[PDB]
């Protein structure tokens, strides 16, 4: 029973962000209770994300490094250097190019693994990458966020570093070290991710809305055009990065997803947590949250089809 609504909730996310991202929007007060609590909603999220890794999933980290190599260079160079640019080229304001650029910054998310499922990609590539990503983020989403972003509002990337290490390393340790203790037992707790994580997430959407609330009304529809052209935008170049290294053709739907979904949880919080006063500045984050699973079920669904899935 547990599993099959995992499944319907996880096919119908974006319906139910959306609704409760419309519920903060008319009553802000409502989810206003967990802004405190982003972080440890992220931290859960993360501590899914451990209890699910195995040895295993890293045996093409040393079978194929080049492979993956080049999915997490693709993933630092297209995702911040595209958010870059759009806030330049569409000339957005501070707060709201922080946040972009911020999210271009962030590791993948592992939503990630399971549209390259449904695309019929290589999985294993995709679980590699997104794990790689999350794990080295503490080091290279600071440095590279402090580069692009440095010079709109003062960053502490250093305090950036110890946010991540506490909202994603230390849970995913925690997942693992729980994991191998537990041994299979553990699928008793995975059981309850998908719900658990959906309702973290939708919470943090929900108390980011509401705190931003007439920010939304102003720039809303220029955020969500932003979010559209950088998530596209990272498929496409995700696409060509794959395509011009010469990977085949399983690899390059993997490393379009990859690079076009992004772990906007983790946005939110470090904006919530750092640009607290700038609430808009965690709306880029919750956004993309919900419009990214919608671009990537569409992206999925049709090279299934083109697979030859009825
Ligand atoms: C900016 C928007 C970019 C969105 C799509 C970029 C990723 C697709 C890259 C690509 O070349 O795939 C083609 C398939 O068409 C498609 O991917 C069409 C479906 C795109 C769904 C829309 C996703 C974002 C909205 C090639 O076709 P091929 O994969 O057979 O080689
Ligand atoms: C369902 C399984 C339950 C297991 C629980 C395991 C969760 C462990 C996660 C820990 C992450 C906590 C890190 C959170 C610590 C950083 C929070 C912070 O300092 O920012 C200030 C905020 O209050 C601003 O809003
Ligand atoms: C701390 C930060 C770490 C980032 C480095 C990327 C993490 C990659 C290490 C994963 C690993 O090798 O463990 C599984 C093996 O036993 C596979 O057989
Ligand atoms: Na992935
Ligand atoms: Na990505
Ligand atoms: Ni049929």
């Amino acid at each position: 029973i547990l599993s099959k609504i995992s499944s319907f909730i996880g096919k119908t996310f974006s319906l139910w962000a959306a609704l409760f991202a419309a519920a903060a929007f008319f009553a802000p007060d409502t989810f206003k209770w967990a802004g405190p609590y982003i972080p440890w909603l992220l931290g859960i999220i993360m501590f899914g994300m451990g209890l699910t890794l195995k040895p295993s999933d890293f045996d093409i980290l040393f079978k194929h490094p080049k492979v993956v190599i080049i999915g997490v260079i693709a993933q630092f160079a297209i995702m911040p250097a595209t958010a870059w640019l759009l806030s330049k080229l569409l000339n957005l304001p501070a707060e709201i190019a922080v946040g972009v650029i911020l999210v271009g910054c962030c590791p993948g998310g592992t939503a990630s693994n399971v549209m390259t499922y449904l695309a019929r990609g290589n999985v294993a590539l995709s679980v590699a990458v997104t794990s790689v990503s999350t794990l080295i983020s503490p080091l290279l989403t600071p440095a590279i966020f402090l580069m692009l972003a440095g010079e709109m509002l003062e960053i502490q990337a250093a305090g950036m570093l110890m946010s991540i290490v506490k909202m994603v390393l230390l849970p995913i340790v925690l997942g693992l070290i729980v994991h191998k203790v537990l041994g299979s037992k553990t699928e008793k707790l995975t059981d309850a991710l998908p719900l658990v994580s959906v309702a973290a997430i939708v919470l943090i959407i929900g108390a980011v809305v509401g705190a931003s609330k007439g920010k939304i009304m102003e720039s809303g529809l220029l955020i969500f055009a932003v979010v559209v052209l950088h998530n596209g935008i990272g498929y496409l170049l995700g696409f060509f990065a794959a395509k011009w290294t010469g990977l085949p053709y399983d690899a390059q739907k993997t490393l379009t997803i990859e690079v076009g979904m992004q772990n906007s949880g983790l946005a939110a919080a470090l904006a919530a947590a750092h640009f607290a006063a700038a609430p808009v500045v965690a709306v880029p984050g919750a956004l993309f949250s919900v419009w990214h699973n919608i671009s990537g079920s569409l992206l999925a669904t049709y090279w299934a089809a083109k697979a030859g899935k009825h």
